[PDB]
């Protein structure tokens, strides 16, 4: 059977995260995703035993907090949790 939440959260954390941050060349501490948006994530924005949907959002994640810095570099750092979430993924979808 399927991931936990918190099975999902640690590979997030773990492996899904850092892995995301790289792609969309972010540097270190340039972004912030706390526990409380992958749960976000996982909560609103997939549907699934595993967590390919939930590496897609996470991606999706990093795509925008990179455009954002790049559309203001004034920016030294992006902050999401579970409030802002839905400020770079969208409309919650379930």
């Amino acid at each position: 059977s399927g991931y936990t939440e918190d099975e999902k959260l640690n590979i997030a954390k773990r492996h899904l995260l850092p892995k995301q941050i790289e792609r969309n060349a972010l540097k270190k501490g340039e972004l912030t995703v706390d526990d409380s948006a992958i749960i976000g994530i996982i909560r609103y924005y997939t549907r699934e035993a595993g967590v390919r949907g939930l590496e897609r959002e996470i991606s999706k994640l990093c795509r925008k907090a990179v455009k954002q810095l790049l559309l203001d570099k004034s920016l030294k750092h992006i902050e999401i949790n579970g409030d802002n979430l839905h400020d770079y993924l969208g409309v919650q979808r379930f």
